[PDB]
């Protein structure tokens, strides 16, 4: 029933600020270079929408920052994420959390008479360029399969009216945040991977209460790790990385 | 319902005594200086009225030093954490927990004719200063989804039936005890979390072990780890890191 | 009831690479040497049909190279893995995941007549050249034991009929994605691992999302990590150490 | 209802050996000289009854060493922690696991009359000389709270029977193990730690076998880990770590 | 209703050969002569019939080595591990795994007029020579305590009316498969420790999945890891360890 769309990389590092601060100074300018460098490769794809990045400071332990990178294929993810390995930048941007996934649309209007991954309407969805909001948050989650709450064992109709009360909450949202939803059944840990995107990092927590109380979330809903994060222009790289 | 105030970071690190001791004497002290001179900042920022902190130190091996930040925006909270994590003495200073959370509130008298953002008795608990106690202790906690314990599943009127208790337990400890209770849904990994300040550390024990009688909590608590500690006034640092 | 092939360990290692960009270059290119000098060993065996392997990269953190060979014995396995890792090479790779099992098959029309383990039909799947497709996939699995969703409590009938529908779905991706399947009761810590093999990596999320609706997984499946990569011929494996 | 006594931190380490036999040989033994004159406090603590401690080697790789010390306030037992990783040895005695909690008394003649507090043979109790017997079990523990099995939704008299049972039990082995409980409700991650202490580490099994038939363990037990060990008297700490 | 026999540690290693071949090749061959004169004491104590030893490399990431070791007290264990700590070599056998457990048998024909701890058939079995066979396995477990799956709230006849089945399982494997019991219940973190060794590593997965199908394994049993290994012979330790 799903249209599938660009493959997603949540990439998180932690920074190792003792070693960095060991390098020579020379050094460490010319790795943000190469950085910036590569972040502009990374531009040039979003512009010719053949993908889409962003990049935002992480709060707390779990991590420190997150590249969300949207590739056509599961090789270009691959290979984003080797190049920045091979960065010297990325020699202090220890693994902190990683996340798989592809872009997932299972609200669209069908009739059959065209092919959806050709409709600009879809397409918009399928392959998005990422907002530039002042924040971001992620979480993973899986559907419960735990005695009486096993989502898989529902029939259809159920999980459709179970699915309205949770459609109802996100409208209640609607210009305040945005949400990318990428399945990962068969790619990673979880079975969805969520990212919201807001001007306002309130509203993830509005947001995500509310929708604890519609029975599919309530019953339904298993949830990984939260990572809460601010946007990180490439204008102010330099100034973060600055020791 | 809820009032949302300050963002909160408690950000727990364990001391790499080891490698401490290894840099010179004359390194050590600059590099206490310099964080005092960090804290000195937060100090300035409570004093007017623009944030609070509190710095703990933690028994045990799950952390050595508590960092608490209040702020107003996750964006100092970001600046903060990267502020410490770039002086000297941060080096030392490894990862052992964190959480991210937003000052929270649902018990207010609302009339509707004033903006409880502008309200004194309102503002003091959305903007706190934190209590300078002796022991503070943090947790993280959910509200249980499992099976017939389903806190999301009940009725608003059964919810507010089972927290009556729950500040009537709360009310026995005027005087004894202050709670901090920030919200993180959408934020971090667990619902809340829970600041207790007290200068009696068994007082702790004894509210909590209380607590867990009540329904709302032997029925709908889950808790993470506990961590408690002893205050660390600024005067007591160069003490405490000197070898 | 199974019929039982060769032995498969996979090794999933992470990439140090950080540690190996200050080993010098000339000492990178030898190990590089060295390491296709392993493979190709592992390509006479494989050509002499007495064993297979397959090499791909892993995308995100939870590793970057994955490693399956398979064997007539458990020694083999073990002296493949110490040789291995007296490769300078190896000394980068570092631990990820590990999985011990063997192959086997239940599916076999039985007659009595033969023994099947020289019958040719049933020799190429305990014996397996694996697939050289673009993509693979792993993750282990169990069957659930809990409450009143207990696989192994169930009649030899229920398991079949559950099963059925299970093969129904497989059906389904004819030609599209080959699945190898080991046990591993007994000798790892789950109890089966389920290797798929596409050219479309998409492929894999269909499969085990479609899969997840059948009764047989949506009561008794419980999953471990799932790990997904790209084909790493040997051609390109100095291109991808490169530094 | 319960008594509060000594705070407890069992601090567990394990032995950086590879390390310690770099350092050199002059440094050893004053590092060991050291260490045995920070123990000699403690001794002169423990003659004065305003403290107790005990120092056993763990088998196994949980841990090599425990340092459990009971101190009238918490922050005697942070001065303890931190003059102990001030110490040239802890260097090489990396963290391994850690447990802090105070002493409990449930069971005591309550008349009214009396200050439990200042009665002889209350205040051996809540202020305990730690045996010294040849073996040692520590473990923590919670009280379940799941389904139809929640400790904290009996009755008190339900509670009170369960109890019963667990306390004859124990009778049985008067004489041969004796059992310090502390309570870390609000202190640490579990709700009780358990130290078991005997000449005979067999009893350790009988008795938590034993006590595993009974309602109240097999109902509502949940069990962290369990570390055992031997004596380590100071006399041959020099020894034990001479390399 | 137990007899207990030796004491056990099984104690894993991961071999660091990074490490390894950094030290000068005088140097290894040293070790390894240090080694070996180790085992050479294990083995005068076995034909001294004072404690038992096996040696086996694990396959896996899980660990490269086990040494499992039987002796009459927990003070020998401590011993011999610490002993073994500290060889040059155990500087580059790192932390894998650990269980601690004692030799624990309740099938015997009790008579009353003899003490079985004199008998020979009953003493072969407490203080057993461990079994040179090609192939070892090794996992913990629990009997569960779930719900309705309650194995200590079964009467002592139920019990015995479930192990009936387990009992006819294993009798199935006679000559292909021995197992050594070890009770861990107060001594480390699950309830038994299970050894296997055989001469053909399929008889592993096929014994521990037939007696998942009996009642008291599928509703009761709890499984920790399992590895798998290959005997290591004392003749063979040189070309292992060589670089
Ligand atoms: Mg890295
Ligand atoms: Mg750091
Ligand atoms: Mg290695
Ligand atoms: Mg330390
Ligand atoms: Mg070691």
């Amino acid at each position: 029933q799903t249209l599938d769309g660009w493959y997603c990389l949540h990439d998180f590092r932690t920074i190792d600020w003792s070693a960095w601060k060991t390098l020579p100074n020379e050094e460490r300018e010319a790795a943000i270079s190469e950085f910036l460098a590569l972040v502009d490769q990374w531009e040039t794809t979003e512009s010719e929408k053949q993908g889409s990045h962003a990049v935002y400071t992480i709060v707390g332990q779990k991590a420190d920052i997150l590249f969300m990178i949207l590739r056509p294929t599961l090789d270009e993810l691959h290979e984003i994420e080797t190049a920045l390995n091979k960065t010297k930048l990325a020699d202090y941007l220890l693994p902190a959390y990683s996340y798989v996934s592809v872009v997932e649309l299972s609200n669209y209007l069908a009739s059959g008479s065209e092919d959806p991954y050709q409709i600009p309407e879809v397409r918009r969805r399928l392959y998005p360029i990422l907002p530039k909001t002042n924040y971001i948050c992620f979480y993973p989650m899986d559907k419960r399969r735990q005695g009486n709450d096993n989502w898989y064992m529902l029939s259809m109709e159920q999980r459709r009216e179970l699915m309205r009360a949770h459609g109802m909450t996100g409208r209640k949202y609607a210009g305040k945040v945005t949400q990318i939803i990428t399945g990962s059944v068969g790619l990673d840990d979880f079975e969805w991977g969520v990212t919201l995107f807001s001007d306002d990092a309130l509203q993830f927590k509005k947001l995500v209460y509310e929708m604890r109380f519609d029975e599919v979330s309530a019953r339904f809903g298993e949830f990984g790790s939260f990572f809460v994060g601010t946007r990180l222009p490439m204008e102010n790289v330099s100034s973060f990385f600055h020791v």
